[PDB]
C-alpha cells in the first residue's frame, strides 16, 4: 500500500530543482573548505533501507531485537574508524552514532563536564568553531556557552594561536576541557603544548579535528592521538564521507569515559541512530585506510601550496602568510574590500569561497578576509598547475570587486546592484563554467 | 581522484551485510510500532548529491552562497508541512532542520524556558519519551532532566493519562512547559483540558505527536495545533518520512517565538542542515497531503482495531482494554511471562515487537507487556482479514514462552537456552517467513 514511482514522475516540482543543484556543484569552482563530494557507494548507503531499523542502544545491548545486522555494520564501522586513525582498540574507543559535528561536540563536552562544566575555546572570529564555547557580548549564541560556562581564547595579531594567552587564561579560569582544532586555521597544531598547559591545571584536551581529519589518518600533520583525552571530526568535510560524526575517547588514559562518551550520545542527547548514516561511514573509512586515499589527502596539502604560493606572486597577503593544510585565508586590507563583497562577486562568478574574519577585524560583520580551501577541488582532479588558473581567477574577482565598489560604493546594499549584467564577471563565469564543468564528477 | 565503482565492488564486504538486512526486513512481520518502510523516491532523497552543499543559517538568509536551489528545496518543505497538518501560514511557523525527534524536542525545550528552565512530561514507563524530562532515582537520564528541572506525571493503574494528577503537580511545580503526545500511549489525548491546565499557571504547551501524525494531519484524531503553542514530530514513524524531525510554532499566540525557535535550532545546538534529509521531508510531505494517504492511514487504524479485537477474542488483556491508534500495549500477568521473556520468543520467529511497562509494573526492567503496532505492516498490504493470522501467531507465541518458562525457569538468560532448536518455533517462524516474505515491499 505504497507509491513506487521513481523520484522523477512521483515529485518532478522536487526533482527538477535537485537536478538545478546537480548542474550548479558540476559547473562551479567549490573552494568552500569544508566542503567536498561524495562517491556513488557512499550515496548507495545514504539511501539504503537498513535507516528503517531502530537501534537504539549499542551493539549487543540494543533495547529491541532483529538488530543483528545492524550490530556488525556498527561494529564494522568502530573498527575501520579506530585504524583509520591509527589507534589501537585496547587504547582508544569510539562511538559513531552522533548526528552531526555540532552534536558529537555538545556531547562529548557534557559526557567530560556536565552542565555548569567549564571549558575554554578558540574564538571563532580567531577560527574556533560555534560548539567550542561562542558567545558574543549581549548573547549566549551557542548552547556550548550556555549550557556550560566557557572561556574564549584569540589569536595573534599574525594569525597564530598564542599559547602563553591560552596558559595566562587556564591558569586564571581553571577549566576543565581545553578545546583545539578549528573550523579556520591555515597551520597545524601544537598539541604537545597543549597536553601540557591541560596538566598543569588538571583539565582534559579536547581537540577537534574536523578540517584536517584526513591529513591525520595519513600522517601528513601532527598527530593528536598522542596528547588527546577526546578527539572529535566530522566524516563529510576533507574525510570525504558523509555527514556524520565521530567521538574518539583514550581510554588508557581516562577509564570509565568510555560508558561517560557512549551515554551523553544516548540516552542524554539522541535516540535511535541513524543507520544508513553509519553504514556510509563504514563504507567511507574502508576507502580511508587505502593508500589511494593517502595520494588524495597528500595531491590536497600540494594544490592547497601551489594555491598560497601562486596568489602571493600576484601579491595578495594570506594570513600567517601561507598554509600548512588545506585552507588558505585571505587579507583583502591592501585591496581596501570587505570578504562580504568578494563573496557576492565569486557568487555571480559561481566560485563558490566564504568571508573570513582577520586578526585586525573586530567583528564578524563585513570581514576582511575569505577562506579557501582545496579538498573538494581535488576530488575533481585538479593538479597543482590547475592552481595558477584560480588564483587568476581570484585576482581578477579582485580586481572587479575593487571596480565596482568604486563605481557604486562601499555600502554593501548599493554594491551588490552592480553585478548583474557586468560584461567582465559575464566573461569570466564562463570560463570559469567552461572549466569546471567538464572536470571529473561523483 | 575518487572512486566510483558501485558499492558491490568497492566494499562487498558491506553489501552483503546491507543485502542481508534487506531479506530480514522482508521475511519479518514488524509490529515495532514506530517503524516504518520508506518508498524508492524517499530514499533516492536521502542518496541525492544535495547533501555536499553546506547551508548554516535559513532561506534567504545563509552564511554562504550558491544556496539559491537549496533555499528552495528548504521553503518548499516548509510550505508541504504546514499545508500537510493543515495550518496557516499566518498562524503557525516551522523549522525543517532538526535532525532527528529528540533533538528537536531538545531544541524546542530550550528556546521555550533556558537552561535550569521547568517542564512537566510523562515518565517513561508510563509511555513519555526520554526528551520529555526523564530521569530516575539514581541518574539524569536524559539532558532534558539535567540541562532543565522536570516532574514526571503518571498514567492512572487503568493506563490513561491521569488529569488530576497532573493539575495537582502543575500547581504544586509550576513549570513553564507541559509536554503531551507520547511515545507509549493506545490512546487519544484531551489536549483541550491539557490547554486549560497550561493556562491556569501561565505555562507552554508542547504537544510530540511522533507516533500520531498521520493521525492529526489526515483529521482521524485530535488536532493539537488547535490548543498548543509548539507541536513535535519525527517524519519517519507512521509518518512515513526518513529519520528527521519537525518544530511547529504558533506565532499568532506567542510573538517572538519564531525566532527563539530557530535560533535554537542553529545557531544554538545544530550546525549546518542536512539537506537530504530536508528534500526527503519535501518528497514524503506531497505524499503525506494526497488522499490516498490518507486512506493508507485509515487502513493503519482499522487494522489496529482488528487486531485488537482478534487479540481480545483469543482471551488477551490489553492495557485500556482497546486502542484509539495504530498501537496495542499487551498486558501480560495472567500468563506469568514478562515482555521481556515474549520479546526473545518473537525475535525467534521473526516477529519485530518490544518489551512495554504496564501500569502495575515497578520498574523499566522485566516489564509486563509488549507493544505492537500496525503501520508497517500496513505500509506492506495487510488488511483487515490479515490481523487474525498476526493475532494467532501472537497467542501461539504467548503459549510457547509459557512452555519454555516451566521447562527452564524464570530467569531469562536460562529461558533464552530454550529458544534455538525448537521444533514450534522452527515451524512457526516458516509460517511467518513464507506469509511475510512474499507481501509487497517497498
Ligand atoms: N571560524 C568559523 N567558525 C564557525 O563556527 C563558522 C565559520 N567560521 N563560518 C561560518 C559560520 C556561521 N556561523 C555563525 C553563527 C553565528 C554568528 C554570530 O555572530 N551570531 C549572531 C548573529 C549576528 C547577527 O545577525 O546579529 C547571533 O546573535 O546569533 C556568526 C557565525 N560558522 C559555522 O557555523
Ligand atoms: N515510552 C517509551 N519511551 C522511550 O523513550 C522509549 C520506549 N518507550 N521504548 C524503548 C526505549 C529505550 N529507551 C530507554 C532508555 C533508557 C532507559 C533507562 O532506564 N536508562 C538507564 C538504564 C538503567 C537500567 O537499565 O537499570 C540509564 O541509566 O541509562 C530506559 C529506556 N525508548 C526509546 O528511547
Ligand atoms: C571544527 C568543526 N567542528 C564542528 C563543525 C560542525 O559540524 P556539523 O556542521 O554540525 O556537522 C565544523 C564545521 N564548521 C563550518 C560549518 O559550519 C565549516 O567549516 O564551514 C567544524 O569546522
Ligand atoms: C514521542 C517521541 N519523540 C521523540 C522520539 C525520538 O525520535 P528520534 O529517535 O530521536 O528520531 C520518539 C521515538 N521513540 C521510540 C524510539 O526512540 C519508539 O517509539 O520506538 C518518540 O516516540
Amino acid at each position: 500500500m505504497f507509491n513506487n514511482e521513481p523520484l522523477e514522475q512521483i515529485d518532478k516540482e522536487l526533482h527538477d530543482i535537485l537536478a538545478d543543484e546537480e548542474k550548479r556543484q558540476r559547473e562551479t569552482i567549490n573552494l568552500i573548505a569544508s566542503e567536498n563530494l561524495t562517491n556513488g557507494a557512499v550515496r548507495e548507503c545514504l539511501g539504503n533501507r537498513v535507516s528503517n531499523k531502530y537501534s537504539e542502544g549499542y551493539p549487543k545491548k540494543r533495547y529491541y531485537g532483529g538488530n543483528d545486522f545492524i550490530d556488525k555494520i556498527e561494529e564494522l564501522c568502530q573498527k575501520r574508524a579506530l585504524e583509520a586513525f591509527n589507534v589501537s582498540d585496547e587504547e582508544w574507543g569510539v562511538n559513531v552514532q552522533p548526528l552531526s559535528g555540532s552534536a558529537a561536540n555538545v556531547q562529548a563536552l557534557y559526557a567530560l563536564v556536565g552542565v555548569k562544566g567549564k571549558i575554554m575555546g578558540m574564538h571563532l572570529c580567531s577560527g574556533g568553531h560555534l560548539t567550542h564555547g561562542f558567545f558574543d557580548e549581549k548573547k549566549k549564541v551557542s548552547i556550548t556557552s550556555d549550557m556550560f560556562e566557557s572561556k574564549l581564547y584569540k589569536c595573534n595579531s599574525q594569525g597564530y594561536v598564542d599559547l602563553d594567552a591560552v596558559r595566562e587564561m587556564a591558569l586564571s579560569f581553571k577549566p576543565k576541557v581545553i578545546i583545539c582544532g578549528y573550523t579556520s586555521y591555515p597551520r597545524d597544531i601544537d598539541y604537545q603544548q597543549f597536553r601540557q598547559i591541560c596538566d598543569e591545571v588538571n583539565a582534559y584536551l579536547f581537540a577537534d579535528i574536523s578540517h584536517i581529519s584526513s591529513f591525520v589518518a595519513c600522517n601528513i600533520l601532527n598527530n593528536p592521538f598522542l596528547h588527546a583525552d577526546v578527539v572529535t571530526t566530522t566524516t563529510h568535510k576533507i574525510l570525504r564521507g558523509p555527514r556524520s560524526a565521530l567521538i574518539f575517547f583514550n581510554k588508557k588514559r581516562n577509564p570509565g569515559i568510555e560508558q561517560k562518551i557512549n551515554s551523553a550520545v544516548f540516552p542524554s542527547f539522541q535516540g535511535g541512530p541513524h543507520n544508513n548514516k553509519i553504514a556510509a561511514v563504514a563504507c567511507q573509512l574502508k576507502e580511508v585506510h587505502s593508500p589511494a586515499f593517502k595520494e588524495y589527502t597528500q595531491q590536497v596539502l600540494l594544490n592547497s601550496k601551489a594555491l598560497a604560493k601562486a596568489l602571493i606572486s600576484k601579491q595578495i597577503d594570506l594570513v600567517t602568510n601561507g598554509t600548512d593544510n588545506h585552507l588558505i585565508v585571505v587579507d583583502l586590507r591592501k585591496f581596501s574590500i570587505t570578504g562580504s563583497k568578494l563573496q557576492e562577486t565569486c557568487n555571480a562568478i559561481n566560485v563558490s569561497l566564504n568571508k573570513n574574519t582577520i586578526p585586525s577585524d573586530v567583528d564578524c560583520v563585513s570581514p576582511s578576509g575569505v577562506r579557501i580551501g582545496t579538498p573538494a577541488m581535488t576530488t575533481r582532479g585538479a593538479k597543482e598547475k590547475d592552481m595558477e588558473f584560480i588564483a587568476d581567477v581570484l585576482a581578477r574577482a579582485i580586481k572587479i570587486t575593487v571596480d565596482l565598489q568604486e563605481q557604486y560604493g562601499k555600502k554593501l546594499v548599493d554594491f551588490k546592484k552592480g553585478l548583474p549584467g557586468n560584461a567582465q564577471l559575464q566573461q569570466l563565469k564562463q570560463e570559469v563554467v567552461t572549466w569546471a564543468g567538464a572536470l571529473p564528477f561523483p
